[PDB]
């Protein structure tokens, strides 16, 4: 048994005698694929790697926290393959977002001069890239979670960096919970908690008081210039834009809710036609040539438009300026509504602090926020962690579908409210969602990103013929309303929202005003179907995420291979659904 | 509350997915050797409940059926009732037909349409991962449907599979290893083996596995689909099985014999201006697009530039290259205003169905590998092709009347080809064979049930070689060898290459050795002459560096033919995560290494 400890872990689980010079030759095979780990000298992460290393060397969990572009995510798992790591197990490297995994994944290869898939690989939906020589294998933090089932001591592994952890989303706080859970039965795995320098001293005391090791390099302190308050939302973004293609070289990012604003607004800086100026919008819906063109060099002025995700996941080069509108998509429970919400809030002090300090990084940077101090200074000093402010039946019912056990035993690092437990439960079980285990109903309802009670009504909508209908309400039920009512007027705007009312229910009020900004949005012009919406009182930002909600979930919804009916259903069929 | 039974209990496994059915039937059997009756009362009500829940997973499927329609202007489609109740009535059909009948596209809605696909996925294979995508993406289109929904693929890499999934298009690489975890392959209520002409040793591991299976799988349907080419033989295998021909009208093709003149005293000027004379002859001809077969994707570059210099009025000079973009991909299947000429390699010979082709020329050879007993190497030569391939590729101008199909041979020579291509089992060499049988778990070579056994003389030496090498006792090594598409031994050299850094030598050499010379320490020169002609091919000018391999006993053409293998070796080397030094390494730390 002495000498299994150089086997790999899965192998040396399995034994503890010839049959063991056999599995020690895929050791020493992977050892020999192991490429020369070099790192670029101007990162923070590579200057300051003999205390990361020693760090990860000497404490089962540490805590990396650092500015945005310092090198944690691109350089930790090289320091982790030269402490000797990734031999025996693989270091798992887990992501937010799918597109990110692969991104991370092909330029830490193309870094170290390998192929995608070799030592460097990575698992997404859809695509598991990752050989018998794989060292580091990215992947989403929903892949890791869906691995716990069929591998409970996650035996492949012998490290785990969690990266982005500051976003407190429930997938990092499951693998948060269930790592700490873990630690006492895998003496012998390491874990990298690694995130924005926002309250890390809490993911140190849940992990027994582990060290944090703050990377940040060199940073700039940024002019601020305050910019309070349809086009009224979008011409603040204009004025700001032309104010800063005043100042010197450099180039713009600018923060957006969503990705159908993006391009609205790209539209219209395009048609602006401003000298010597590149708008480059980020959509998830990138294409490979689009990719890299974010990296490229670029002759004059670029203004980038991006989500949140440009906030602390990404860091898109040569920025010196950021236009900060001050709002984001966030999921939030309403207890008005009883339904699971995406509303655009104004983010966090702490979320606008990771904004601004995109333009640190290289002396006078300005940072343009469309709102006042008075407003800044008022918001909460950090964002909500997710746990906090979603339903329990959906917590629950993510914690079946992955096998975690019961909410209560759970070692959260942040514990939801234990008194909404029972409600979550009595919801689930009418809903036809668990027995807990899993119904084949339940399993549907879990692959579907809405309130479970609306995805009931979308899976029986498909029994007759109208999830197309479906989707559109519950859509429309996630966020908040887009027909503004101002008392200013209480004239208009109630005399043209009801336009769209119906005879028997309100929510195909929502299906009618949808099929009404249908047919308009192909007459009028982008910047003239914007016009009909303060014309029309209805709100510009919502209806735009109305249809990004839309979009996304018929998207899902279709791979899932539900069926959505090509033409509008009739009212019968609808009725019986929601009923 | 009430009281189950057995019998109650095995006919409500009836409303179940297969594997649902085997397993709780495995289940209930056990329960048959429980003595105490109140715990076998017990075991059935947690039961019947677990099976009431397994029940859901069949309607949830039932739901997402799509409606099933079909083009009209296919001969499947309009023989489509035909074909289903052959399938309906029989366990294993062979259906065969000319490139472009609808097999490959509306075989997986006929079997949806008898009500397959739901209580186990309709599998689809195809020879090349490409080819698997493409079709599931196609046809879950025609349906209207997302691709990963009722119709997905399985390929290296890339699993796009739901629950909800009834069509599974993969490879037949992929079916093959989900037999080690899936013996009853109970995941499948029916099996289309796809493109089955070519009698990969991959095709002849699923048809001998599939026969035996069926005993043991009486609920499974199986439908070979195969073009035209002796399918009596896979009928014979399966005990007679009914032939469905579903090929439409046939329209015969002109055939010209346009032997190569050695009139440029070149063989590579020679082929290309054969070529060119070929192209000027069809012109003449009423309008039509013509399909001009390749042995490699190298040769396709080279002849396309040529045609492009040629500043032919009102044509376009279309490449075919494996990766195309995919929307370059769609180009094909797009219309055009003239003259349109596709260069392909045999992928358009059945496979793959290029539209609007009246017109071929087909130079005669393809790339095949054969064992070769001098050299005792598996190799790739580029050899001519068989009669049957010959009039595939006369076949894909026969879809309207008046296709012309020009050989740049004789007709001597056309019929000193043997009749029919030699089935990959048969010259393979016998050491690969075991070691692929054995990393399949296919059991012994011997008691195999092959449509075509291989020599059972070479049998105990192909045991022997993989012993020496350490691959069987399979081994951890043995398990790399399997993955490396090269003759065992020299995989060995690829595998022992990557400890010194100085695989892309290794590769050098096993390219080198797998086709024939472009002219210990004989293998070093190779690399030194590989290393001379890439320094040199990055300075000299696009197409100018042709004159530079006279300089020298290099022939053009072999050298291209080198690239191009080492190139096809290297993607899969790439593909298995092996590392390959982009620099040339250093002296015999490649000894150490052969
Ligand atoms: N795909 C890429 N292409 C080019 N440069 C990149 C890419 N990804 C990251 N970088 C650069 O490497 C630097 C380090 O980024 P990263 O490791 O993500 O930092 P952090 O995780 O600390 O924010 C950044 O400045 C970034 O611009
Ligand atoms: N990806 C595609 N795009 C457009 N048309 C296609 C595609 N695949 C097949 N087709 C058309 O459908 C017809 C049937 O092709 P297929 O089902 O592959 O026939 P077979 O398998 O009998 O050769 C062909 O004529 C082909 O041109
Ligand atoms: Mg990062
Ligand atoms: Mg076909």
């Amino acid at each position: 048994q002495q000498r299994l400890d150089s086997l790999m872990l899965r192998d040396r689980l399995r034994f503890s005698a010839k049959e063991i010079d056999q599995a020690a030759g895929k050791v020493l095979l992977r050892e020999a694929a192991r490429p020369e780990i070099t790192y670029p000298d101007n990162l923070p992460v590579s200057q300051k790697k003999q205390d990361i290393l020693e760090a990860i060397r000497d404490h089962q969990v540490v805590i990396v926290a650092g500015e945005t572009g310092s090198g944690k995510t691109t350089q930790l798992p090289k320091i982790c393959m030269e402490l000797g790591r990734g031999i025996k197990g693989l270091i798992g490297h887990t992501q937010p977002r799918r597109l990110a995994a692969r991104t991370v994944a092909n330029r830490i290869a193309e870094e170290l001069k390998t192929e995608p898939g070799g030592c460097i690989g990575y698992k997404v939906r859809f695509s598991n890239h990752v050989s018998d020589n794989t060292m580091v294998k990215l992947m989403t933090d929903g892949i890791l979670l869906a691995e716990i089932q069929q591998d409970r001591l996650l035996m492949q592994y012998d490290t785990i960096i969690i990266d982005e952890a500051h976003e407190r989303s429930l997938n990092i706080d499951f693998l948060l919970g269930y790592l700490k859970e873990l630690l006492p039965r895998r003496p012998d795995l390491k874990i990298i908690i690694t995130s924005a320098t926002i309250d890390p001293e809490r993911f140190s005391r849940h992990f027994n008081n582990a060290p944090i090791i703050e990377v940040s390099g060199r940073t700039y302190p940024v002019e601020v210039r305050y910019r309070p308050i349809e086009r009224d939302q979008l011409q603040a973004i204009f004025d700001a834009v032309d104010e800063l293609s005043q100042e010197s070289p450099g180039d713009i990012l600018i923060f957006m809710s969503g990705e159908r604003e993006i391009r609205d607004t790209a539209d219209a800086l395009n048609k602006l036609n401003l000298r010597h100026t590149e708008i480059l919008p980020l959509y998830a819906r990138l294409s490979n040539s689009e990719q890299n063109r974010v990296f490229q060099s670029h002759s004059g002025r670029r203004i980038v438009l991006a989500t949140n995700v440009a906030e602390t996941s990404l860091t898109v080069p040569g920025i010196k300026y950021v236009i900060d509108p001050g709002t984001a998509r966030i999921s939030r429970y309403s207890y008005r509504t009883k339904v699971q919400r995406l509303p655009i809030e104004p983010i966090s002090q702490a979320s606008a602090n990771q904004r601004k300090g995109r333009c640190g990084r290289v002396s006078e940077g300005i940072c343009i926020r469309l709102y006042s101090e008075d407003d800044f200074l008022s918001r909460p000093e950090f964002t909500d962690p997710e746990i906090l402010r979603t339903n329990l039946a959906s917590v629950i019912l993510q914690m079946t579908a992955l096998g975690l056990g019961d909410i209560a035993a759970f070692p959260f690092v942040e514990a939801p409210d234990k008194r909404n437990i029972q409600d979550g439960v009595r919801l689930l079980e009418e809903l036809g969602a668990i027995t807990y285990k899993l119904t084949p109903l339940g399993r549907q309802l879990s692959q579907l990103p809405v309130d479970p009670r609306l995805a009931r009504m979308v899976l029986e909508a498909q029994k007759h013929g109208c999830v197309r209908e479906a989707m559109i309400i519950t859509s429309a039920l996630s966020i908040q309303d887009p027909r503004e009512r101002p008392m200013d007027k209480q004239q208009a705007s109630d005399e043209k929202h009801r336009r769209f009312h119906d005879k028997e229910s309100d929510f195909l009020a929502f299906v009618n005003l949808w099929n009404y900004l249908g047919e308009q949005q192909k007459a009028l012009s982008s910047n003239a179907f914007r016009r009909l919406c303060r014309t029309d009182y209805l709100n510009y930002l919502r209806v735009r995420e109305w249809q990004d909600i839309y979009t996304q979930l018929r998207q899902v919804v279709k791979e899932l291979g539900i069926p959505v009916n090509s033409e509008p259903a009739e009212y019968r069929e609808i009725h019986i659904a929601l009923l």
